[PDB]
């Protein structure tokens, strides 16, 4: 069981991020990431996602949400 949120999420790195340490995630300008955990309240505000076979953490600020709909404009 342990069912809660059933709906993966993705995000594109608007600006290339250079992870300080391994724990962090390093992706080029415009890289897609697979959100794994979005539980951040006390901590600074970094999420966890896997990329190119690498699991790290990002400030969730250098990325943009990917919706399944065209932007009105």
């Amino acid at each position: 069981g342990s069912s809660g949120s059933s709906g993966v999420c993705f995000v594109k790195a608007l600006y290339d991020y250079e992870g300080q340490t391994d724990d962090e995630l390093s992706f080029p300008e415009g890289a897609i990431i697979r959100i794994l955990n979005k539980e951040n309240q006390d901590d600074d505000g970094f999420w966890e996602g896997e990329f190119n076979g690498r699991i790290g953490v990002f400030p969730s600020v250098l990325v943009e949400e990917l919706s399944s709909g065209p932007s009105s404009g």
